[PDB]
């Protein structure tokens, strides 16, 4: 290896969207780039949909994905990951004015891995007030896969990116949504989203897997090995830490 192609969405701020000038930058664009000088290789970051971004990939578009992608047990399938190189639990999101902010959380963090009789009651506590509500989540997201399985007599509207889900929650079109903390929590500290809160459990595992990493192809076993090596320094060494705190807010470094 001497120069590898990134993907990313381009549209999952502050993972990785836009500037003014339409540069991809982002936590991904930022940590890819770290990661990449201490594998001694040449960096290209690329715009993809979210739609095809694993199939992409699978196809030889491109040779790795950097797109805020969780490390889920259905992708794993598919695809390989590196390490994982941020740690976030879900959680769910409504407006400032919302009654469903007024709900009691039992179980603050909620693991998914293996549901006891006391957890699986806090989720159908949820599911019951979330009847009749209208719930907006991206396609092809653990949010609509944990959304479609854990609870289906939910009506959930599926949206190309986030920022459309964004969109409609705060026109009135869509009641509540569904995301990773490291996502809600910048959205949410924003002045000009005063108007969204963020509220629930806050979920781990299960369908949603451990943690963001960085989607290899499986036969690229010595491209996953560089990647995991380059991780763990930038762990190791408050890079991750550092880069969570200028992008998020908060770390969520594992
Ligand atoms: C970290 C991020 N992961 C999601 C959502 C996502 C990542 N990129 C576009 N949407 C996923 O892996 O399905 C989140 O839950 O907030």
């Amino acid at each position: 290896y001497k120069s590898i192609t990134i993907a990313t969405e381009g549209s999952y701020a502050p993972y990785n969207f836009k500037d003014a000038g339409g540069k991809l930058i982002g936590f991904d664009i930022d940590l890819g780039n770290d990661l990449c000088k201490r594998m001694n290789i040449e960096c290209k970051f690329v715009e993809q949909a979210w739609d095809g971004i694993i199939p992409s990939l699978t196809a030889g578009r491109y040779d790795a994905i950097m797109a805020a992608m969780g490390i889920q047990p259905a992708r794993e399938k598919v695809i390989a990951f590196s390490r994982p190189y941020l740690l976030t639990p879900m959680t769910f999101l409504t407006t400032a004015d919302s009654p469903l902010l007024k709900t009691q959380v039992a179980i603050e963090n909620l693991p998914l891995d293996n549901i006891t009789p006391e957890q699986k009651a806090e989720l159908d506590k949820f599911t019951k007030i979330f009847e009749g509500v209208k719930f907006g989540v991206q396609a092809g997201t653990s949010h609509e896969a944990f959304m479609k399985q854990m609870m289906p007599s939910v009506q959930i509207s599926t949206y190309d990116t986030i920022d459309n889900v964004v969109m409609d929650l705060k026109a009135g079109r869509i009641d509540a949504s569904l995301a990773s903390v490291s996502f809600l929590k910048p959205l949410t500290d924003k002045p000009d989203n005063k108007d969204l809160k963020m509220f629930g459990p806050r979920m781990t595992g299960g369908l949603f897997g451990k943690g963001v990493g960085v989607g290899i192809r499986k036969e690229d076993a010595d491209l996953k090995a560089l990647f995991d090596k380059a991780i763990d320094a930038a762990i190791a060494d408050g890079t991750v830490q550092k880069l969570s705190q200028q992008w998020f807010g908060y770390d969520a470094s594992p």
